[PDB]
């Protein structure tokens, strides 16, 4: 509902913090073409050149996969090539964030925690193979390890978070200028239309609504990561496949191959072996295709990623549902399995209530508009006040500017303006 | 051409709405793998079988598509989960938007009726037969429903639309805050770098040429949506690939089938039918492949259409040509056939002047420079003004500060600037 | 390391000039199925219409990524239809930019020189050859001349850099507004919290380091297009992948074909071809498949560049990152080999020094805030200055705002404020 001569304004307000989940890399894996088609086959190896290179192909494909993996994952995290650590004071003006900083005693944040001990884990059995004998072992299947392990992703995250804390967004975009904590939130509540005193006034209630918050995410996280789980299971899939396809005849007498090289003979076995191979080859290009649109997928999930780290974690958004939902006031990243965990910390208006409005103030024929906030009226006297926090000032010269006359504007009201100059002359 | 002494500035202004059409979705559709292959053919089907588990994973593949299609509808209009309404009052101050909302005599906009009567329409010939028989007498190809229909959007549009007007942006960041619409325009006008009396002054102006604007839109239309039409016009072409590909021998004696299993002897046919699984399997993969890669550009156009929601519709944008051209002021969303409409509104500068120009004023040995706006000169008299919108002011102390010297900057000119105090006080 | 009582402020300042290079086109080729599969065989020819419409479906796939690439190109740079020209006065307040505009003796700058000679170029054979006779001697395989040629991509390019200089950014949103570039440096630098004297202040200064900045570009691309050489190494593999798989078997007697045709009998040459038929086949939809996903990669990027041109070259950027390292003031576009260049202009904080700081000063009982800055000691004085450069001013009424009390908040310091009235009225 609405009307053309009254406005609502927030009297309180509440912070909020959300969490968004993004996807940013994959299990590096490949897979060996020719020992996956021909299993330490010499007749099969023979049957298979006569093809060309889609061997190559196939192979240099998944290799540009498994690189976009190392690439996706440095573009996100190391954005700053500068290590920052906290002090062991932790006086924050009241602010705790103890759950978000890494723990002395893996050097990983209670909250990070949480994280990775809910994402489950072909691979399984890889990791315990162990790398020629496991890829004779697993038919060509192999699994590498990125060039960033998680115990380098923490230190990229901490000190993400010990330059934010101690020097505000200063350090992304040159030298870090150290700064109290309880001002960097001032001016990043100025960015958001309030002004600073609304802060002071109220910073300890603040500090009270955001550290609960804090811990209302541990109890959200602990009763989430689907977005996550999902990527891994795609892949399980994908690489099941693969397996399950090297049992199939496709029209052969069988798919084990050395059945089909013995009893045959020659001539008859080469033309079950070229049946094999025609079919396990398309069988390995369905798998690479949509690894191709996979990978593509989760290449522009890291991009986004990365927006977010620049735009929400070293610095403040004015892009609206960007940075989460409500007026973006700061970020805070933490680590996750082939991930990142943004935490985003909002300014959202609580208890309206409805006053009566006005364009504009008429006085002594002209009329005069107010510099900032709006015009309203508590059913007696008329005040000026910010729009986001209600806060009703005296309208004074110095809150208003001249222009035209009481003639021209439709909404026009009569009111007096104070004058704080001639009434401490006279 | 341009010169180092001289400054343009626009004296008039008018009111600008442009269109602009993106695709969010497109028919959900699958391919029943074994349907297609094996035309209720007993015999096709167990040979069919040997070639493991292909059928699954393309089943998979196109299943993945269809549930995107309504994830995609779903994050661009469901946005605000609150359902409002307007009030029959239809008073905003001049502003006429008729045309925009529903009529209660489907209940749609003016506007949306004509879109929905541009876009034209094997899909036809599926809805005529209504499943299984469908899915028989089609060869496997189905067609699949939305999980919101045309009647579910419209009432999310609604409710956009509804809470623009009312609200403007705070609904979208919070509580619904009521606001005269007139104001709320002051506001969308101070967000551009123009000040608020250039709205009430002009306020019949600038409804008259908003309300002519919107009337443009109906005749442009009419006279647009090849956008859509060419995501439909490519599904048509994929589709009937499959259905032509059907007829084709690939070395068959017959693409028929049923010819093969009578006539000739079992171990005849089955190679014979062999060789057509092998050729309509690979065209059906030939089928998934492209639609999965039209189905990611589909998915980013999706993502584009939901950040234009949060940042058009939902506030006000600051980066440059993403709401329209020129200075994007607001804009209002409307459906369309498997897409949105947006409408900008934007501000753009009309006839402009030239004005001999000055860095900054010497007055008393002290360089005076501009809080706001420019210095200009008119050929005999210096005034400062809005850059956006020629409106010259008396300079004086309270439109200038004070820093460094006269013997400092290049490009500093003598002049008098007006002290708004003494001159009532002697 | 930081505290909770100091605060950081840059006593002087850097400009920085950084070069951010992306890919927006590709070679625009195509390949004439049948051509490719059947060279001039009528006997291949009659045997591959058998299969039905997969050449139709693949030289589909092909045109439609040749079409896009032009698409791409004008959407990045055909922004601006009116051609724009600079003067000869070439005065732009000391700052040089006779290395980014055209030189009347190709019309291209001298850094578009360096960039156009560092990308290396089957291509080179074709342009050879140089159309009916060419595709005969190329198996099928051409090359398509783009729309847009390199001169006319300059002329965009130069309309651009005449427009930025001249009218700053309003050309890009309304008419060309003319204004001194001094002068548009002073509002580029309101646009990132810095006040305007000390632009005019240090103007010398910071054309001297613009000026620097810009010869150091010329020595860092002489001594970087390793993105843009990737994209044409890229296509180069594909393409040397199918000439490569006309030379294999696949089982047949020989890849020649016309070895197959003569010796043979009809039937036995007609299973041979197929057999030939098949392969070739689907070496062709193993690279179109991989030129698709290839192609979408680019329009990615297109769309990127189209972005940073409309928010980084047309206007002036909030978003952190994104035009650049620091914060932005102006961008400058270079054409390059099948690309875009973008020279981003950066303001970096140089040397900082450490204040003692304090959220508000109490005076009479009431609590002063500033409206903007912060308040720092020297030891014995405070005073109020500017976040992003130490600008020591006294702390006047004219300074600060009143809210609340001094019992209020808890960062409060005793101090006095001047008030510029009553001291000239004694
Ligand atoms: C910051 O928050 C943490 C977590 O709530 C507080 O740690 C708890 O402190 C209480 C009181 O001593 C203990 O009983 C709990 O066992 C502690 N929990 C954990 C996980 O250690 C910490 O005291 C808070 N610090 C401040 C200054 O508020
Ligand atoms: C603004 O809202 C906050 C709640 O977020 C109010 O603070 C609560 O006040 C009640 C008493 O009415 C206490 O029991 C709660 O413990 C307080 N919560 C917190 C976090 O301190 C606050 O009083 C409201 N202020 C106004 C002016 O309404
Ligand atoms: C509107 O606000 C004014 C100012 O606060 C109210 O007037 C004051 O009311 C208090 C009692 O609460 C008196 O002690 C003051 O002396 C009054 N000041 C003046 C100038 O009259 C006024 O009552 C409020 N109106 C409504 C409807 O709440
Ligand atoms: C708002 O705009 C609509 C559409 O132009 C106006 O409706 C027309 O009004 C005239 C005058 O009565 C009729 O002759 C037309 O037939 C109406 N057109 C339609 C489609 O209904 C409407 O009157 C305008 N309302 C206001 C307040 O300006
Ligand atoms: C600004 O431009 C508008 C046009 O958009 C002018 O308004 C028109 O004025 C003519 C008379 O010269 C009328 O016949 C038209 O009907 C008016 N159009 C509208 C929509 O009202 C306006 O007068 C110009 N103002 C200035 C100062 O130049
Ligand atoms: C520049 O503007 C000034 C102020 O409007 C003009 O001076 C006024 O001109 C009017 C006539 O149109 C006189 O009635 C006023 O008394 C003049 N005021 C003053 C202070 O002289 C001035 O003529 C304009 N100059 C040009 C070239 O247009
Ligand atoms: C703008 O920069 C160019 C490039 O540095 C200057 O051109 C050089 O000028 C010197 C002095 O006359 C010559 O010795 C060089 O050979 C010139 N280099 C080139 C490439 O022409 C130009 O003089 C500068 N102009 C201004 C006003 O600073
Ligand atoms: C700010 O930094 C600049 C350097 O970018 C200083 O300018 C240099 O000053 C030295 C003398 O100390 C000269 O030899 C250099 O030639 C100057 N460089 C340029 C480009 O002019 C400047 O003096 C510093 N200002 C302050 C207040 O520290
Ligand atoms: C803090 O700044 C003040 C103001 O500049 C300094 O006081 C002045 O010092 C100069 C000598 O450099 C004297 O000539 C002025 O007369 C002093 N002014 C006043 C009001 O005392 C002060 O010394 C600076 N403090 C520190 C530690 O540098
Ligand atoms: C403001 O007025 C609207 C319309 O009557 C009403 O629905 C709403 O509850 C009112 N809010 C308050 C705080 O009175
Ligand atoms: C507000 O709307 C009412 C009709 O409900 C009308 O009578 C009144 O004049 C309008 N007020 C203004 C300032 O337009
Ligand atoms: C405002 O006061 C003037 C007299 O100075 C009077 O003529 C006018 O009608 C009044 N307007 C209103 C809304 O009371
Ligand atoms: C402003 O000056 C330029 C340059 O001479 C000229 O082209 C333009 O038409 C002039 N505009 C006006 C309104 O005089
Ligand atoms: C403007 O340019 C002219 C040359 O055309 C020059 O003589 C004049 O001094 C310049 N003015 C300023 C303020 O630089
Ligand atoms: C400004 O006035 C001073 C005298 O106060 C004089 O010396 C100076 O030359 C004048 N400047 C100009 C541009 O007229
Ligand atoms: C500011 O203080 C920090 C902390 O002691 C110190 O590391 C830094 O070097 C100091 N900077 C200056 C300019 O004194
Ligand atoms: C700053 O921190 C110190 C502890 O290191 C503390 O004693 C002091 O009171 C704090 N100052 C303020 C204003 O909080
Ligand atoms: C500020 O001055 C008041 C007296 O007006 C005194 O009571 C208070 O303690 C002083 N505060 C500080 C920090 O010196």
């Amino acid at each position: 509902a609405c009307s053309n001569n009254s406005i609502a304004i927030p009297t309180n307000f509440t912070i909020s913090v959300t969490t968004e989940i993004l996807p940013v890399s994959m299990t590096k894996t490949s897979v060996d073409c020719t020992m996956y088609i021909c299993g330490d086959s010499t007749e099969c190896s023979n049957l298979l050149l006569q093809y060309g290179s889609f061997c190559t192909q196939l192979n240099r494909a998944l290799t540009g996969i498994a690189v976009e993996q190392d690439k996706n994952t440095q573009e996100v995290f190391a954005q700053v090539k500068q290590i920052y650590k906290t002090p062991p004071i932790k006086d924050f003006g009241g602010f705790n964030f103890s759950q978000i900083l890494p723990d002395p005693s893996s050097k990983r944040s209670f909250i990070e925690d949480l994280l990775f001990n809910k994402v489950t884990l072909f691979i399984k059995q890889y990791g315990d193979c162990l790398d020629l004998i496991c890829a004779q072992k697993f038919n060509g299947l192999t699994v590498l390890p990125p060039l960033l392990t998680d115990e380098m992703i923490a230190q990229y995250t901490s000190a993400l978070l010990a330059g934010t804390i101690c020097s505000g967004w200063t350090f992304g975009a040159g030298p870090a200028l150290q700064i109290p904590f309880p001002m960097q939130m001032a001016y990043r509540f100025n960015g958001i239309g309030v002004t600073q005193n609304v802060l002071y006034e109220n910073q300890k209630l603040i500090a009270n609504q955001f550290n609960s918050a804090i811990g209302k995410i541990q109890d959200s996280l602990s009763s989430a990561l689907g977005k996550l789980q999902d990527v891994v299971n795609q892949n399980a899939q994908a690489l099941n496949f693969l397996v399950k396809q090297l049992s199939s005849n496709c029209g052969a007498i069988s798919s084990v191959l050395n059945d089909i090289l013995s009893r045959l003979d020659k001539p008859e076995a080469e033309v079950q072996i070229d049946r094999l191979i025609t079919c396990r080859l398309q069988s390995l290009q369905t798998y690479v295709t949509q690894q191709l649109i996979r990978a593509a997928e989760i290449r522009a999930s890291a991009n986004l990623a990365a927006t977010k780290m620049s735009e929400c974690v070293l610095g403040q958004s004015k892009r609206v549902d960007f940075c989460g939902k409500g007026y973006h006031l700061m970020s805070f990243p933490q680590s996750a399995p082939h991930g990142v965990v943004f935490l985003h910390v909002t300014y959202v208006p609580a208890q309206e209530k409805n006053f009566t409005t006005a364009p504009a103030i008429c006085h002594d024929g002209k009329a005069h508009f107010p510099r900032e906030g709006v015009f309203v009226s508590n059913g007696t006297h008329w005040f000026v006040t910010q729009r986001n926090f209600y806060e009703p000032q005296i309208i004074t010269t110095d809150n208003t500017f001249v222009s035209g006359n009481c003639d021209v504007v439709i909404g026009i009201v009569n009111n007096t303006v104070y004058d704080p100059l001639q009434p401490e002359l006279d």
